[PDB]
């Protein structure tokens, strides 16, 4: 008779793994309530794929969300204040109910949630939505104090341009940098540490980070239908902040294309590219058959007249994609990606080789593992005066994944991950066992 209150950070790349993890807990017999901010809750269009219980909380920006904050530091500060009160509201209200909350799974970005869980005598477990290698680097910085020493002794192959953007773009995003460092301020006092990865994907880094902490890999959070198929209702991502266009057009359009012919291009839910970068992309893209996601707020930055000179026989532009169905479609030749962790793990488990074009935060690390560890893609060369990828380098990287000699080797190397993820989610696998360890304790 346990009840987990799950609290993601209010963004798509964090709500999705949290929701998928709750579906796994429901399948194991554990009730969950998902705590969403009021702005996010009123932004979702509910087409559910499974049972869901949602409580709303506040970050202090119910009306406008993050865009109405004065600054990133004010947003996180108000969210700790408002979010701590409204999380406590849910726990207190449920204390006289059939199933009082017994545990808080909270986003590692929000370590103040452990203070609330302690105040009510609850089990507390941070949930890291980024891979073990990224988190371990941040842990090493924190136990120093905000500084990392290259080379990292137990990971000597990493260079400065492989690190999270906060290290290589000096002074960038100081409040977000303090946030990722402060994920470890009280993890000492946490019962477990949960991570959206699976052990066979980063054995070395999972082993290293586990010496410091009790870490439980519980991923990948990809819907059950694509992998182990143990959860029959888990057919897709069902908490979308972005309207889905009514997905059939894009997937009908992909079915007409020859196998491996389409270059899929997407940058996640919040990355913003410059006009100069959009033009180098739009030029490089146009030498190929492509499916490119440009979010509605980014359409301004494409060259004027572009969305009409597209060749509609071979190519298509969307505001948002059904990315899971896109990546499982065999018209896809390769994935030009910003290397957000969900998109990386989705590309890996589906066997789609990548052109890595990291933009910031943990993306450079994922780009490095994509190219040099998993050997499932190549990283675009960026010119150093700008940080920008020129169209000729973007085109070279696409062709290297689409057709070169290492292209054939990268396709077989990435096809191994599906069965390893499936094995991990099935009975007796590392993730399935780690979920049972967590459920037993709760
Ligand atoms: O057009 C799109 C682009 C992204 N995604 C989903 O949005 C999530 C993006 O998370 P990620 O960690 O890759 O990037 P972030 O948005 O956090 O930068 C992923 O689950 C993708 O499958 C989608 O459904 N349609
Ligand atoms: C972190 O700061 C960045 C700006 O540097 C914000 O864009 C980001 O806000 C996210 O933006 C998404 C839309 O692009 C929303 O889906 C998400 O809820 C919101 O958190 C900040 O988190
Ligand atoms: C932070 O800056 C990056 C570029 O470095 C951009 O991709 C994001 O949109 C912004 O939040
Ligand atoms: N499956 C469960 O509900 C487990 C309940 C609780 N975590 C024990 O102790
Ligand atoms: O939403 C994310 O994926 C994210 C990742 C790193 C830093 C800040 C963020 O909002």
């Amino acid at each position: 008779r346990g009840h987990v209150l799950a609290v993601p950070y209010p963004s798509q790349g964090h709500i999705t793994p949290f929701r998928q993890f709750c579906k796994r807990l429901h399948f194991k017999g554990l009730k969950t309530t998902l705590a969403l901010t009021t702005f996010v809750f009123n932004s979702i269009n509910p087409d559910l794929s499974g049972p869901i219980s949602i409580a709303t909380i506040s970050d202090g920006y119910d009306h406008g969300g993050f865009e109405t904050a004065d600054s990133i530091d004010d947003y996180l500060k108000d969210f700790k204040t408002s979010g701590s009160k409204t999380i406590a509201d849910i726990i207190q209200k449920h204390q006289t109910s059939d199933n009082p909350i017994t545990c808080i799974v909270y986003d590692a970005f929000l370590p103040w949630a452990l203070d609330v869980a302690r105040e009510f005598g609850l089990v507390a477990t941070p949930f890291f939505t980024q891979p073990c290698a990224v988190n371990y680097v941040y842990y090493l910085s924190y136990i120093n104090n905000g500084s990392l020493q290259l080379p990292i002794e137990e990971l000597p192959f990493l260079e400065l341009q492989d690190l999270p953007s906060f290290f290589s773009v000096s002074g960038s995003y100081p409040a977000y940098f303090e946030m990722v460092l402060q994920q470890f301020i009280n993890f000492e006092k946490a019962d477990f540490v949960l991570v959206n990865s699976f052990q066979e994907l980063e054995l070395h880094e999972n082993e290293l980070w586990s010496k410091a902490c009790p870490v439980l890999t519980i991923g990948p959070t990809i819907p059950s239908i694509y992998l182990d198929q143990r959860i029959k209702s888990d057919t897709g991502y069902d908490l979308n902040l972005f309207e889905s266009k009514d997905d059939s057009f894009c997937i009908n359009w992909l079915d007409t294309r020859p196998q491996g012919s389409v270059v899929y291009v997407a940058f996640g839910s919040m990355a913003q590219l410059t006009n100069v970068q959009m033009e180098e992309l739009a030029s490089a893209v146009s030498n190929f058959s492509f499916l490119w996601v440009v979010r509605s707020s980014e359409e301004e930055k494409l060259p004027s007249g572009f969305l009409e000179t597209v060749n509609k026989e071979k190519s298509l532009v969307l505001k948002w994609s059904p990315q899971l169905q896109v990546l499982s479609n065999k018209a896809i030749g390769c994935f030009l990606t910003h290397c957000g962790w969900n998109s990386t793990m989705e590309a890996l488990t589906f066997g789609v080789p990548m052109v890595a074009m990291p933009q910031w935060t943990d993306q450079p690390m994922n780009a490095k593992y994509i190219q040099d560890v998993w050997k499932a893609g190549v990283r675009v060369k960026t010119e150093k005066e700008s940080g920008i990828a020129k169209r000729e380098e973007i085109e070279f990287s696409i062709k290297e994944v689409m057709e070169g000699e290492r292209s054939k080797e990268m396709k077989k190397n990435v096809k191994k991950w599906r069965d390893l993820a499936v094995k991990s989610l099935n009975e007796g696998g590392s993730t399935d066992t780690n979920i049972d360890t967590f459920v037993s304790r709760v």
